[PDB]
């Protein structure tokens, strides 16, 4: 029966749901939790540049594996409104992370106090649950269902503002008999699958699509049981990249996009069927356009079916978790395979990888100044199946080309969403914080780059290696200075004379400077040909110093 | 699989989760509804005489049994904003009802316009979920997300909007394999009861604090269990009473007040130990008072301890469902008593009873004018242990006074945290709709009966035969010298010169002659011999017409 602030008991609460790690930026108002951190031991803390460097590192840091919840800590007033950006791009991506504020006491709560915000109202559009804590007994039990409803239903982000006040005060609270709240998940049931199967094994040119739901679930290995059981082919949808390996003969291509024009990825069109598990629908334009066909069915299983019903009315749908769905697919369909009943698919199967091999636009650029496809060319031949991508590049590509590829369920960690410039690099820290070891390379241009740059030194602090990938357009961009529409298109473009430059310039930022000076190391990159060997040197860099490590490749564009 | 509009899939999935009753207000917008109701068949509709009453008949009807939600149905706009004073009654009850409005169509929804609101903002606060649906395939998928939450974690109500042509629109929906969601509670581990149990143990003089949450949670027979296993005395709370019977020997009274100042229950003061389940622990105005003292231990098991634990923090608390837990707790009682380890508590039993058997007030008073405290001794001679209570009246005595008597869970059927005036005539007539045969007794002064008077029409209307103890303290008239400070006085009170009655009074309302207008019988008694014979008369006369009988008691006050 141990008497003990309500901090100190709440930092129990998170080791016994799991927590050992935190991302935070100390103050005055939080500092009653560093104490308790301190005091009851065995939760790292990593010291963010940034508290929007906090958030995208917990961000990462749960996505880069399931179980998983980044935590987060700032500091009262200022630093909460610092989180909101991180918190949104988690919930659009159904990621959880817990978000921990101080706050001014309670007396002064009702009044605009020194760094006092009402920062329940302003997180409760990006969070599942955002409370102020205004008993110290319940702090424990506060924490203990934010667990609860983070992971529970479609998972997202909650936040915890505490008072200074309450903090400090002690309670009773009992570590060892703490159990965590059991979790909520919609089930599919049999009578629903055995009526997808139904539809499944009536048509004739089936496609699984695989989206974020079957990597969120940690249903990517019943994902492909279930496609090879059946012989379906697979297409992932971006944020279920990885979800079936790239070379897996079921996997037959990617949604380059949802409704835009006439783009088409050649194995859908193809399709009389989808059955999309965990998966969104990107816009339509505003309108029904090209995915949509009668003479396409179309089944939907998702966690939140309540939500996500964009082909205005699938065929039919089934509201579950994905895991819970394909556990009763794969043995559903086992018992059709026993009896028979399941129609060959190897002839369709192979017309789909034949559509696959021939969707292929040529990369190998050798132009000066580098073009982008030589990038991403390269960077496949530089790096294993094992690296993890961190990255917020939605446009890879207008439609169909070469690009990178992904072998390992989330291995491609992208906010598709939100994904806000500079979420990147925090993000990358988070996965190596996360998967010490782990082979991360991340792709940005400069501007996302330069929003949260100062979180490199974060990486060189904590010895957070990776690899960033820096893709510059605005290097080679003249200065014309000749005032008919240069002088206008210079107050939105990146390139300035840099005045530390050795010589005539229109650079702007040096990379390598700033990147140096934050402790990391980087390399500069001008001809097409140098791009792999720099990838190269940038590995054996990264195990030495086991810091983070640039590369900036100069590109054409600006 | 034929298409549906979406509201008759609404339909489909409310019969699916068990409802055959609503209790609403036709209009425009919703009608089509109407007629989806109308097709699918099996809801039987109870038409309001104001949509307020329709909420509070939900409630009622709710109340009546485990498992019951119900269903109140309004149009767009001020229909909508008519339901949050019985919404907010619901959930600050722990209640559920499911409220649903018409809205105007999506093409001007956002833009404000005729009989249209923001009904999703005004309900938010007082509702588990409150959702405008935009999307007409989704509609199934709200509903069945609306039984999940409204039956989940700590029960409540919910709200949802529905546009003209959203409910118009076809959809698809397959009845056949639609499934309710899993509910989710909270669920007290072994470990916990056991160190609960220690506690329980440990004290000399224990008490049981039986709560709401015990008959929400259909819990009150293992509760009995729980305490005659362990011999330990049983205190029901007013939302608790009727969780034992009260003339059980081991129920030993009710909280008094939830601070009686120094008085208290005695009972209470003497105890070293209580464990509160279900219940709810106020703070009269934050007092520092005689509830608590650093002897007495408080252990705490709710559904909810993520916002209630009121004592200053209880010495333990265990967060689960009270039927959960309670199963638990009677297994390890058993285990303690078969190692012969339980404490024997029938010496401590004894003498709560003899203090319960001497702070009675023993008072039959003559008096004409009657007096209140007549009425309710009466009462408890004119109906038997059957009866369901249904009111507001929270104030039956300063301390300990003569009062009503309930058996059975669910017999006591009162808002008591946020009951309006006008909630107990329509509360009654969703009881009476919930259980008819059964005999139901409503008790009011004549604010409150006059508040939803006109829904008494209700129960003429669909034969909902009850009994109203109407107690009018406004019928004798004046106080005071003529027409001094008595002219302020008359603002704030109810009496006046009824111009319409044959002699000089004050009386005010007639209740009589409006109730006879609504079409239901009614009474008047003015001797307190003759309150029993006309209780009795009530009964016969609601078995023979089946409509409401109102039993007006003219009382002494003002």
């Amino acid at each position: 029966m141990p008497r003990m602030t309500a901090v100190e008991a709440a930092v129990h609460v998170m080791r016994l749901e799991g927590v050992d790690t935190a991302f935070g930026v100390p103050g005055a108002a939080i500092n009653p939790l560093y104490a308790a951190l301190r005091k009851v031991g065995g939760v790292n803390h990593i010291l963010a540049r940034h508290v929007e460097g906090a958030s995208h590192m917990a961000d990462g840091y749960t996505r880069a594996k399931f179980g998983n919840i980044g935590v987060c800590i700032g500091t009262s007033g200022p630093a909460g409104t610092d989180m909101i950006t991180g918190l949104y791009a988690a919930i659009a991506d159904s990621v959880p992370i817990l978000c921990i504020t101080g706050q001014a006491p309670r007396a002064r709560l009702y009044k605009e106090d020194f760094q006092a915000v009402d920062i329940e109202s302003i997180a409760k559009p990006v969070t599942k649950m955002a409370v102020t804590v205004r008993e110290p007994a319940l702090v424990p039990y506060v924490f203990q269902q934010a667990f609860h409803v983070m992971r529970s239903g479609r998972p997202g982000p909650v936040l915890i503002d505490l008072p200074f006040d309450v903090q400090m005060t002690e309670i009773e609270f009992d570590p060892e008999t703490y159990a965590p709240l059991p979790i909520y998940k919609p089930l599919a049931t049999r009578a629903q699958v055995e009526k997808a199967m139904t539809m499944l094994n009536a048509s004739e040119r089936p496609l699984l699509v695989s989206g974020g739901g079957v990597i969120g679930a940690d249903a990517s290995d019943l994902l492909v049981q279930f496609a090879e059981l059946t012989g379906v082919p697979v297409i992932p949808t971006l944020m279920g990249w990885g979800s079936i390996p790239d070379d897996h003969p079921l996997m037959v291509g990617m949604v380059g996009l949802q409704t835009s024009q006439r783009y088409g990825n050649a194995n859908l069109l193809a399709s009389d069927f989808v059955m999309g598990i965990g998966n969104r629908w990107a816009n339509r334009h505003t309108g029904g356009l090209d995915v949509y066909t009668e003479g396409r069915k179309f089944v939907h299983v998702d966690i939140e079916p309540t939500q996500i019903g964009r082909v205005f009315g699938p065929d039919y749908a089934i509201v579950s978790d994905a895991k819970a769905a394909l556990q009763l697919f794969v043995e559903v369909a086992r018992e059709w395979r026993a009896a028979g009943k399941l129609k060959d698919r190897g002839e369709w199967a192979e017309s789909c990888r034949e559509r696959k091999r021939t969707m292929l636009r040529k990369t190998h650029y050798d132009n000066v100044p580098i073009k982008p496809q030589r990038v991403y060319e390269e960077m496949n031949k530089a790096f294993g199946r094992d690296v993890t991508y961190v990255t917020t590049i939605g446009l890879s590509q207008i439609a169909g080309g070469q690009f990178l590829h992904v072998y390992k369920p989330r291995h491609w960690i992208n906010a598709g969403q939100a994904g806000p410039l500079g979420w990147t690099v925090p993000a990358a820290l988070g996965v190596a914080a996360a998967k010490p070891g782990a082979e991360i390379v991340a792709l940005s241009g400069d501007y996302d780059f330069q929003f949260m740059i100062e979180e490199l030194a974060v990486g060189a602090q904590f010895n957070l290696p990776f690899i960033q990938v820096l893709v510059n357009n605005s290097y080679l961009g003249l200065i014309r200075q000749s005032q008919r529409g240069f002088d206008m298109d210079y107050q939105v473009q990146l390139s300035f004379e840099n005045i530390n430059s050795p010589e005539v310039n229109g650079y702007g930022v040096d990379h390598l400077k700033v990147v140096e000076g934050l402790g990391c190391k980087a390399l500069r990159v001008f001809k097409p040909d140098d791009i792999l060997p720099a990838f190269e040197k940038a590995r054996d860099l990264m195990q030495e110093y086991r810091v983070p490590v640039v590369v900036e490749v100069i590109l054409e564009r600006v």
